[PDB]
């Protein structure tokens, strides 16, 4: 997922974003 790199650490981004934060 190349070009979806940024789908898929988007949709991936909650969990290290709610996990320290």
């Amino acid at each position: 997922g190349i070009f979806s790199k940024l789908a898929g650490k988007k949709i991936k981004n909650l969990l290290i974003s709610g996990l320290k934060g």
